[PDB]
This record gives structure tokens, C-alpha cells and sequence, in this order.
């Protein structure tokens, strides 16, 4: 029989692995409010990241049941590294800060994959 997540559970099971990252410092900080181009000087960040994602999409989400299955929030986290690595340079701060925030994920997230399946 396949598993079935109730929304409480599964945002109490992922939470921590996103305070984890958001408690970095300073590696969060380019990641905790969505990339403003405008605000930034940078026209062309929507012709390079199609669908971009952060810190605090990805926490709205688990608070408000938009993620189904653990996957969904996996999938995200992993989406907001790789915009970031393709639109920066590869020693630029928020690419190496986005390096931390991925050793960091792959770190915390392998345990509680394994506990909710
Ligand atoms: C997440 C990301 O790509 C960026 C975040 N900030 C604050 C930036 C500033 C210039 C270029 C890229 C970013």
C-alpha cells in the first residue's frame, strides 16, 4: 500500500532541514527573499532562470499544504541551487554561498528521506 502524507506531518518532518539552511550565516542571506531584478540592476536574470525559487517560497509552501509528497519540497530546494549556479560566477559569493547551502541540504535531508520511506 502506497504512503499517504498529511500536511502537518510532512511540514514537521522537512522544517528542519530548511531552518538549517535559513540559520547559515551569512551563506543564507542571497537566498532568504526572492531575486528582485529590478531592484538589482540585472535584466536579464528572467531570461536565464525561467522559475526561480528561494528560502522563503520554499517555506510558504510547506506551510500552506502545496507540497504533497517530500519530493515536491526536494525538487525546489534543488531548483533554487541551480538557478543560482547558472546565472553566477562559479567564485562569485552567492555561488559559493550556494555551494554551502547544497552541502548543508545533502547532509540533513539523506536521514529524513530514509525515515518517511
Ligand atoms: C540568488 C541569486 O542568484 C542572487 C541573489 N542575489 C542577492 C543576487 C544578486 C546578484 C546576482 C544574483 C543574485
Amino acid at each position: 500500500r502506497k504512503k499517504i502524507f498529511k500536511p502537518e506531518e510532512l511540514r514537521q518532518a522537512l522544517m528542519p532541514t530548511l531552518e538549517a539552511l535559513y540559520r547559515q550565516d551569512p551563506e543564507s542571506l542571497p537566498f532568504r527573499q526572492p531575486v528582485d531584478p529590478q531592484l538589482l540592476g540585472i535584466p536579464d536574470y528572467f531570461d536565464i532562470v525561467k522559475n526561480p525559487m528561494d528560502l522563503s517560497t520554499i517555506k510558504r509552501k510547506l506551510d500552506t499544504g502545496q507540497y504533497q509528497e517530500p519530493w515536491q519540497y526536494v525538487d525546489d530546494v534543488w531548483l533554487m541551487f541551480n538557478n543560482a549556479w547558472l546565472y553566477n560566477r562559479k567564485t562569485s559569493r552567492v555561488y559559493k554561498f550556494c555551494s554551502k547551502l547544497a552541502e548543508v541540504f545533502e547532509q540533513e535531508i539523506d536521514p529524513v528521506m530514509q525515515s518517511l520511506g
